[PDB]
């Protein structure tokens, strides 16, 4: 007997319920349809610590509270943005935030699996931006392998696990200040 869709995503999630935080250390790229202006792969970092997560990748530091404001560095413009982002935009650059809090808005099903992997599939039920959402875990314990967001434009978002580790993830992680970027223009864009 073999689990549902919701019955693995619920057992993926215990691999990001350490309670002081986790590091999640990912490969990622850009796919854009036709291939024009893709972005190429490279190397990133998620801390979580409950509902709030830092991103690392590309030029930016990113910060998310868990309520409702996304704060951003952006060292290639030197820019500081805070804003309030969309659901879909969160899962854009979070995968795993479909693991982390209670989701009403997707059709979980299970894909054709993997050499000992699964696939689970997450479809939007209102038009969102996304067509689909696949992560893929380890078909012996449910860990979180990877990820693919397919935008309803054909644009393909593939994120690969390197690691997950723990971590003792203090509140000065999920805050960016000002002060911290000499020189550094804040943009509001709430």
């Amino acid at each position: 007997m073999q689990r549902t869709a919701e019955g693995e995503l619920q057992a993926a999630a215990k691999h990001l319920a350490n309670p002081d935080g986790t590091r999640i250390d990912f490969q990622a790229e850009t796919i854009a349809p036709n291939d024009m202006g893709s972005s190429p792969l490279s190397s990133g970092s998620l801390i979580l610590k409950g509902n709030q997560f830092r991103l690392s990748f590309g030029s930016i530091t990113a910060v998310f509270d868990g309520k409702k404001t996304l704060s951003y560095y952006d060292a290639s413009e030197n820019t500081l943005n805070i804003s309030h982002p969309t659901n879909a935009e969160l899962a854009m650059i979070n995968p795993l935030i479909i693991l982390t809090r209670s989701e009403a808005g997707y059709r979980t099903a299970m894909l054709p699996p993997t050499k000992g992997g699964k696939v689970i599939g997450l479809t939007p039920k209102t038009a969102n931006g996304i067509k689909q959402i696949e992560l893929q875990v380890d078909s012996r314990d449910s860990r979180p392998t990877g990820a693919m967001i397919t935008l309803e434009d054909g644009t393909k978002i593939v994120t690969k696990i390197t690691g997950i580790s723990r971590t003792k993830a203090s509140p000065g992680l999920f805050r960016l200040m000002k002060k911290d970027y000499p020189g550094v223009e804040v943009v509001d864009l709430r």
